[PDB]
């Protein structure tokens, strides 16, 4: 639909009838497709089938047959109890689903890329979507183009950056009246947007290892199902009882609600995160920031501040006495709304007397080439009274020499000492700042360095110190010289050793081996003088060897190696692209709010792996102590009580969400066979444990066993599931010991709470038709503390260079090694 759909001329050339700057009257637009065409709107707060969506499934028809086949509504006893606990499962999912969906919008809203549209006045902003179509927009060197639609009459050309939603991932030069795409980047440009098809025509992990484990805890629910029929079968058991036993068994073993609790986990995360400021992009980027081995950021605005401080401008140089100040900021944006870190120190340190008033007026730019990182150089070409063509460059000191190389072409004695200070200023820990100027046609003398300098923030050396006993390890990436690096590192205590990324071999190598590169990669405390390129040849290798690679991003340079890095890190200051890119965005900057970020998501990744072992550790327990039962002895326990026992597992887990985990000292991962291993055998020991108490009572009569004076099978089997299921969550919550942190409040009294109530159904059985004796609950919690500590011991116990054989040094050797022989042979000699 382009001409039918919403599109002709007065929305069209109706727009471009007033100047570039000015819009009045959004006037009855008669239609607002706006806000993420039928996606988000789509049946809008429908609100009520949810609810009985969670009455309608398979697990939920067998609950209402067995609410049908008890007699329909003869006596609320069995009735009762089964629609109670339906209910509760259902009110339990809507309640959690409810606030995971309330909350993963509130990040949303937080995250929306806002649309400038400059009106007569200074107008701040439009919030995303409620912009008109048929609109002026103002792209800006890395925003997300807010609408589709076509560039305005101004001559100037953007650099979109695609293969978003096209193939070619190189410059897509769009220059006048071309299809601009919605929702993609621009690499660079200043250009003006007309607005068409507003919304039309637009061209995690947890939850597959969660569904895994589902359909496994599924097989072994059918496993015992099978057993209680064929042992039914063959004692020609009655279709009532077993599909008593069978119905027992579906409550017990599968559980309703645990990917609704799991995402709920993610969502309290999230927004605990957000509050900590570092809002999440997608929920499953808790569990990549949780597994993160390795973390790759840039030294500027992570590991130091933005602001630099300047000390004595190097003015020993030629004839040129002091011009180094002027020439320098000669070179300014000026802008003060959209010029870098940078620029700014040039004019907060132009404290100069004989003629920084005199060098800001009159000399009108020409030309002004941007920073460009593959050049570390930034040239400007202005005007001057005197009538000359002052092309000013600024850059990295050595590149300034390699562009002044030409005319003057190295004199003895001016480049050894020129390269002496710059590694002297090195040693001293500055920043230097190279700049050459062109008189005539044919006059380039060289300037000086200029020493700047940004400290570290003052809590980088400690972050980074912690960040080693997080089992971290981080990796500078600097686009300075190696020197400047190297001193870096050793202030901030990173280690040195620091490698010049186009030496090594990101991308175009040096004819170094192809297996050593790599591992020079690996082992690398840092890279200087890295390009946007190397970030993603970083990330690339460093993922073959196995690793999960954290990237912080800024601007639109990087934003493949954000989407290629495991998780993108956003940091501070970053543009709309790079934070659209990333997986999560911060609103703090510095070092310590990733590390703290780190901590957080490795906390509520050990709840949601605390909780998964609890719940199929308690379904292996219960179902293989209930089949066996049947099996053996074609006995079970009372059908109250065991949907009991099921809701005493649905009212201990609403709060594992909120509990003060502790974070595991290495990165976290999903070990599935430790994980099944670990559950199974705490559901085997807590089995043998149910299958103890019930024997003695074989042993020695119903009320002379672990009971002493009276009580009844079924209660007492009661009170020891309850009370050793649902202790488990105490030393699934730990690192080591169950001792060693301290439960929350909640999650301790929401347990103590339902211990009070199954001991009081014990003694005074009102589900059953006889009580049981004060002191047999005693004996029962005793046995039970000994299950939970036995447990809890076995939990404990089982709790705890070149990366390669001949094979993988050998595969990536022959990587690197094709790459340069493709690059050779492209060539072609
Ligand atoms: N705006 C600029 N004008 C001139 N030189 C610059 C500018 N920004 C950075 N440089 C120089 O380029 C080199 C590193 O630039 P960069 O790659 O920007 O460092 P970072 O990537 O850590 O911001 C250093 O020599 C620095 O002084
Ligand atoms: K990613
Ligand atoms: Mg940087």
């Amino acid at each position: 639909e382009a001409t039918p759909g919403g599109g002709r001329v007065v929305p069209e050339d109706m727009l471009q009838t007033d100047t570039r700057v000015g819009l009045t009257s959004e006037e009855v637009v008669q239609r607002r497709r706006k806000y993420g065409l039928n996606q988000m709107k789509e049946e809008k707060e429908n609100h009520f089938l949810k609810f009985l969506g969670f009455f309608v499934g398979p697990i939920q028809f067998v609950m209402e047959g067995a609410a049908v086949l008890a007699a329909g509504l003869e006596d609320w006893v069995d009735f009762g109890v089964i629609c109670g606990l339906l209910l509760l499962n259902a009110v339990v999912g809507f309640v959690q689903e409810f606030q995971a969906g309330s909350i993963v919008d509130e990040l949303k809203k937080t995250l929306a890329l806002k649309a400038v549209v400059l009106r007569d006045g200074t107008l701040k902003e439009i919030e995303a979507p409620e912009v008109v179509p048929g609109d002026i927009l103002q792209v800006e060197e890395g925003t997300i183009i807010p609408a589709d639609g076509r560039i305005v009459t101004d001559d100037a050309f953007l650099q979109v950056d695609q293969s978003a939603l096209t193939g070619e991932s190189l410059a897509v030069d769009k220059h006048k009246g071309d299809q601009v795409f919605a929702s993609s980047a621009v690499k660079r440009g200043e250009a003006f947007v007309v607005i068409t098809a507003t919304g039309d025509n637009t061209f995690g992990h947890f939850t597959e290892v969660l569904n895994g484990i589902g359909t496994i805890l599924l097989i072994l629910v059918i496993f015992t199902l099978l057993i209680v029929w064929v042992s039914s079968f063959y004692r020609s058991n009655p279709i009532v009882q077993i599909l008593e036993f069978t119905l027992a068994i579906t409550i017990i073993g599968v559980p309703v609600g645990l990917p609704a609790v799991v995402t709920t986990t993610m969502a309290v995360g999230a927004a605990y995160l957000a509050k900590k400021k570092a809002i999440v992009q997608k929920l499953s980027a808790i569990e990549s920031l949780a597994g993160v081995e390795i973390l790759c950021s840039d030294k500027t605005g992570t590991l130091t501040k933005n602001k630099l401080s300047l000390h004595d401008p190097y003015t020993v140089a030629g004839v040129d006495p002091e011009d180094l100040m002027l020439t320098a900021c000669l070179a300014a944006s000026r802008k003060k709304k959209g010029i870098d870190a940078i620029d700014k120190a040039f004019l907060k340190s132009l404290k100069y007397y004989p003629r920084a008033k005199s060098v800001l007026s009159k000399y009108k730019v020409l030309q002004f080439h941007p920073f460009d990182p593959v050049s570390k150089k930034v040239v400007a070409v202005v005007e001057s009274p005197q009538g000359e063509r002052i092309t000013c460059v600024k850059g990295a000191p050595l590149f300034v020499l390699k562009t002044v190389e030409e005319d003057h072409p190295i004199p003895e004695e001016v480049d050894q000492a020129y390269k002496n200070k710059v590694a002297e200023f090195a040693t001293r820990g500055f920043r230097s700042l190279g700049v050459a100027r062109k008189r005539g046609e044919g006059s380039w003398e060289i300037l000086g360095i200029m020493p700047c300098m940004d400290p570290p923030r003052h809590d980088t050396y400690k972050t980074v110190c912690e960040a080693k006993t997080l089992g971290l390890s981080i990796k500078m990436l600097t686009g300075d010289a190696v020197g400047i690096a190297r001193e870096t590192s050793r202030q901030l205590g990173l280690g040195t050793n620091i490698y010049n990324a186009e030496r090594l071999g990101l991308g175009g190598g040096g004819d170094m081996p192809g297996s050593e590169v790599y591992d020079f990669v690996e082992a690398a405390d840092g890279f200087a003088e890295v390009f946007p390129q190397h970030k993603y040849n970083v990330v690339e290798i460093l993922q073959q060897r196995g690793y999960l690679v954290a990237m912080t991003g800024d601007g639109v340079n990087d934003a493949p190696s954000l989407k290629k890095a495991d998780t993108g890190i956003a940091v501070e200051g970053s543009s709309d692209a790079a934070r659209s890119a990333a997986d999560i965005v911060f609103l703090a900057p510095g070092l310590g709010a990733i590390i703290d970020a780190l901590k957080t998501s490795r906390q509520i990744f050990h709840r949601m792996y605390a909780y998964v072992v609890y719940r199929i550790a308690l379904s292996i327990h219960l179902e293989i102590f209930l089949g066996l039962w049947i099996a053996i002895l074609n006995r079970s326990l009372n059908i109250e009580l065991v949907v009991f026992i099921a809701i005493f597992a649905d009212v201990a887990t609403l709060a594992i969400a909120y509990d003060n985990a502790p974070y595991s000292q290495t990165p976290v991962k999903w070990n599935l066979p430790k994980l099944w291993g670990m559950s199974v055998l705490l559901g085997v020991v807590l089995a043998v444990g149910t299958w103890i108490t019930v024997t003695t009572m074989y042993a020695q009569g119903e009320n002379g066993g672990i009971v002493q004076n009276f009580g009844n099978m079924d209660e007492v089997l009661f009170l020891q599931i309850s009370l050793t299921e649902n202790w488990l969550i105490f030393i699934t919550r730990a690192n080591g010991p169950f001792w060693s942190s301290i439960p929350s409040w909640q999650l301790s009294g929401a347990i103590f709470l339902v211990d009070i109530l199954a001991t009081c159904f014990t003694i005074w059985g009102w589900f059953e038709h006889s009580d049981t004796s004060i002191v047999a609950v005693v004996r029962i919690w005793i046995f039970s503390f000994g299950i939970f500590c036995i447990m809890g011991g076995v939990y404990y116990i089982l709790q705890d260079s070149p990366k390669g054989n001949q094979k993988q040094r050998s595969l990536e050797d022959f990587v690197v090694s094709l790459q340069r022989v493709s690059t050779q042979h492209e060539k072609s000699q």
